[PDB]
């Protein structure tokens, strides 16, 4: 029983990682259960214990998007935390290795599909919006945000802007410039709402990005 | 014949919007455009060539906003116009489908070059920011290329989020938020206050652009 549940945990992750990969490579519609079976090396029995259909598997990779980012060390500035997360996500989307679910999950999110596929792409977008607003809320309690800033509007701006920065970067450089583009984004958004005292202390450097990455990989 | 090429282009874009590139067919396009097989094949050899042309026509499809002395306003006018056109469709029936073709990842096997509209938007936005900079609307040494990339990128994402969350119902608000929040990082003194974000202005811009 104890061993059965440990196997169940590991098997689900194995499926999710393999499924995200095939969804990344070929998209939702062209992907098959067979592709995922070939990639994971799990049995057909194992896959159906965890997921009911391709659709429900796709939904799960969508739903695990936010939970996929390694949690950054809890720190002094909440807006530095947001920057650290965004730059880590930029690294994870270019490299893939540190989190093999995100690339595929983002592709499923951003591909339009149709109402016919019954995928709920709002799921990860809502979760990122909540994630981001929550961090702004904590930043505001810690005196990091200007008075009368709309933290919901701001959260929606950050999620949307990040998404499109990602898209443009994917198209133009295959995400090679993504960390630089994300840094640029944060440098031009933060001045509208971050307390000036916080703004001078924020660290946008690839060296800090590198250290956060090295830390998150344990 | 040029108008027949456009009728086909509009129909192809709408078909690409509805069902995507892979699922779409010449037969869908012919049904939608109501042109003969001969008319289509004179202008395009394949679905692939059709897709490349609606991708290519993206920037040019955007109706020209009236020239403005405040160049930042001109950009805002364009941004809010494009928001409006992406939400409704009727004033630029090409753009919805062209955007889906740009944003959908597809595969390197499809021979579609998504770089073409993105490069064109970047050069367009860069030119405006050069004019803005020279007229003293933005910081004299602002990296106008990086800003263009930032604006094209951020707009695309705001668009994508709005489509997913509201079907683009909130797009104009979200684009306004984008411009309002990016501007203080690089605008010259007294410029941000001069900008007009109102939907009444947006409406006047829309009308003039169609005329
Ligand atoms: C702004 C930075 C951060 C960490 O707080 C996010 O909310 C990340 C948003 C990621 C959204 C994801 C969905 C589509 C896409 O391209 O990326
Ligand atoms: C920033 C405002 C503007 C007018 O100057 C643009 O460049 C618009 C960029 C349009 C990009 C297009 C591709 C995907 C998408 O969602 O929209």
């Amino acid at each position: 029983a104890v061993a059965r549940q440990e196997r169940a945990i590991r098997t689900r992750q194995t499926i999710l990682v393999a499924a995200a990969e095939v969804f990344d490579e070929v998209g939702y519609e062209a992907a098959t259960i067979s592709d995922v079976l070939k990639r994971s090396g799990v049995t057909k029995g194992a896959l159906y214990f965890h997921f009911t259909s391709k659709q429900e598997l796709a939904q799960a990779v969508l739903a695990e998007q936010v939970a996929s980012l390694p949690r950054v060390p809890e720190q002094e500035l909440k807006l530095q935390q947001s920057l650290d997360e965004a730059l880590l996500l930029a690294h994870l989307l270019r490299e893939g290795t540190g989190d093999p679910i995100v690339q595929g999950s983002v592709r499923l999110t951003v591909d339009q599909g149709s109402p016919r596929d019954h995928l709920n792409r709002r799921v990860p977008m809502q979760a990122w919006t909540e994630h981001t607003q929550s961090l702004f809320e904590e930043a505001r309690a810690k005196g990091e945000i200007l008075p009368h800033a709309d933290v919901e509007a701001l959260a929606k701006l950050f999620v949307g802007a990040f998404t499109g920065v990602q898209v443009l970067s994917r198209i133009m450089t295959g995400r090679a410039d993504l960390a630089e583009r994300v840094a640029d984004l944060y440098r031009h958004l933060m001045p509208s709402f971050a307390m000036p005292g916080i703004l001078v202390r924020l660290d946008f450097s690839p060296e800090r990005g590198s250290r956060v990455y090295e830390a998150a990989m344990k």
